[PDB]
Formats: structure tokens, sequence, C-alpha cells
């Protein structure tokens, strides 16, 4: 399956794509404002994620640091990124269906739309000004809006026991972005798409 990853933000981002134990495609790429990156994700991939990283610095070998979403200091990510990261999440070809979502469970850094480019389902979007509105205790000065599990490391935010409720923090993300996951046991906002759909992830869709 093909994903087109498009930066509509006025600022450069460093896109990233991983399934946690490996890169997806080339794993990461600088996207100046307006640029697009086309990747192929193997059919059947479970638990893939795409995100943006902000304010990155790399040496000529592709090692450095990003203010948000850093993946072990690499340009070409092979592992998931450090919160806060708005996440486009997907599992493909699962018994004939694809499943897509946006999640704020690992915080928010850049607004996102995640839509099919083929027929048969809708997209989802989280494009509110979460960073500007972020609760003080969740603000990353490094940049972004952390999730409460990252900040507080409690069983309730992290959903450690498998049971948790919404929280004052999760409900902030949910109020602004109803279409994205706000905590582990949120009512799912997963969209079921035809198996083998193709997609576009747009940063700063507005």
């Amino acid at each position: 399956a093909t994903f087109e990853i498009v930066n509509r933000c006025s600022y450069t981002v460093w896109a990233a794509a991983s399934k946690g134990d490996a890169a997806l495609d080339a794993g990461g790429r600088q996207l100046n404002s307006g640029e697009s990156w086309t990747i192929n994700v193997e059919p059947g991939t479970n638990g893939g994620k795409i995100w943006a990283r902000t304010d990155c610095y790399f040496d000529d070998s592709g090692s450095g640091i990003c203010k948000t979403g850093d993946c072990g200091g690499l340009l070409r990510c092979k592992r998931f990124g450090r919160p806060p990261t708005t996440l486009a999440e997907f599992s493909l070809n699962q018994y004939g269906k694809d499943y897509i979502d946006i999640s704020n469970i690992k915080g928010f850094n850049v607004p996102m739309n995640f839509s099919p480019t083929t027929r048969g389902c809708r997209g989802v979007r989280c494009a509110a000004d979460i960073v500007g509105q972020c609760p003080a205790k969740l603000k990353a000065p490094g940049g972004g809006c952390n999730d409460a599990c990252t900040v507080f490391q409690t069983s309730e935010y992290c959903c450690t026991t498998g049971k948790c409720g919404p929280t004052e923090y999760s409900r902030f993300f949910k109020r602004l972005c109803p279409d994205a996951f706000s905590y582990v046991l949120d009512k799912p906002t997963t969209v079921t798409c035809p198996g083998s759909s193709n997609y576009r992830v747009t940063f700063c869709p507005t």
C-alpha cells in the first residue's frame, strides 16, 4: 500500500514511519513546507505509525536530535518517537479490512489529517490548536503538548491495569479533537476501510 505524506505546514517537519521494531520504507525524511513523500507499507502490517518531528538538527550522517518525536537521534527512524507526537496509526489487511486512526495518547505536536485516497471509507482529522491551548502541566517547553501518562506516570493515565477512565487531561484532547483517541479505553474512533486501501497523511491540513 502506498501512503503519501504531505507537509502543508508553513514550517519544515521531519516525517517518520515505523512499526516499532523496524522502519517503514526509508523511516524518515525532511519535508519542507509543501513537500510530499511517497512510501510503501507492506501488506498485513500491524501497528504502523506515521508522525511528524519538529525542530530537528542532523549531521551529515543523519544523526542528531529533534525537539519533538525524536527516534533515537536518527533521521531515518526505525523505532517509535519520543512524545509528544500526534500519531497516524494503522493496521492493514487484517481479515479483509484496514483500520486507521489518529491518536493523542502519546500527546500532540503537529495537526494531522489521515484520509484514504481510494474509495470506501472516510478520513479522520485532529487539527485544532492543541499546542496553544495545552494544559500548563502538559506543555513540553521542548515543544508540543505531552500526554498525562508521559508526565505523571500513574496507573490511571497509563492504563496499566487495563482498566482506566477518562481524565481531566484526556478530556482536553478529546474536546478539541473528538475524532482522535484521547486515552487507552476511549470509545474507538478507528475507521474501517477496505482492505488494501491507499492513504494520505497531511500535516497542517487546514
